[PDB]
């Protein structure tokens, strides 16, 4: 099997539309990057996955009604920083430097999401290093480790959907000889 059918079997039409879309922005090329285009369809996943599960009621309480969290990442950077730069504004906080994966509607804060091969410790310092605490940050390995900067932002239940997501896509992709295309 080749990644580009694993991909179109694994993952959303919509995500996959906008994971190239962006690689497009970037001048990357869906069908030369086959392993970016799959990094790229589970981080926009991922990040589904956390605006999916957390909701707020009328007073600003939580629940796994409106949603918790908006989804930047997979927007033209163009509108993606219209929306940052309006969210900011229309809450009364710092707009961020670096363009945001999410925006908490409860805290009040840009959240930037990371996936790994690695240990979740290591890239999450590494992204500190650029982003300093601009954000917040949740950090999902394949290899069941995560790194959150703020534990009660993400309920311990929901953590482990994303982590069970990547595990078993770990799974399938050693299962069809595929995961050393990414490695
Ligand atoms: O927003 C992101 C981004 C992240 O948010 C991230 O967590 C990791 C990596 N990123 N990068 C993603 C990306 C996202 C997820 C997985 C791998 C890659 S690999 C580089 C690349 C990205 C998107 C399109 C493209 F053509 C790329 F070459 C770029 C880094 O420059 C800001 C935009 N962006
Ligand atoms: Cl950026
Ligand atoms: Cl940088
Ligand atoms: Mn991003
Ligand atoms: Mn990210």
């Amino acid at each position: 099997m080749a990644m580009d059918t694993f991909i179109t079997r694994n993952f959303q039409t919509t995500i996959i539309q906008k994971a190239k879309n962006t690689m497009a922005e970037f001048s990357e090329d869906p069908e030369l990057q086959p392993a970016m285009l799959f990094n790229t369809c589970v981080h926009l996943e991922v990040c589904y996955v956390i605006s999916d599960m957390n909701f707020l009621d009328e007073e600003g309480k939580s629940y796994t009604l409106r949603p918790q969290y908006e989804v930047i990442e997979g927007m033209p950077r163009t509108i993606a920083w219209m929306v940052q730069r309006s969210l900011a504004q229309e809450h009364g906080i710092e707009t961020p430097k670096y363009l945001a994966d999410l925006f908490d509607y409860k805290t009040k804060r840009f959240i930037e999401v990371g996936i790994t091969k690695g240990l979740a410790d290591d890239y999450f310092w590494k992204k500190k290093e650029k982003l300093g605490n601009s954000m917040e940050l949740m950090i999902f390995s394949y290899n069941q480790d995560y790194s959150l900067s703020n534990e009660s932002s993400l309920d311990e239940e929901g953590k482990g959907r994303v982590l069970s997501r990547l595990t078993e896509l770990q799974a399938e992709l050693s299962l069809k000889n595929l995961w050393q295309v990414l490695i």
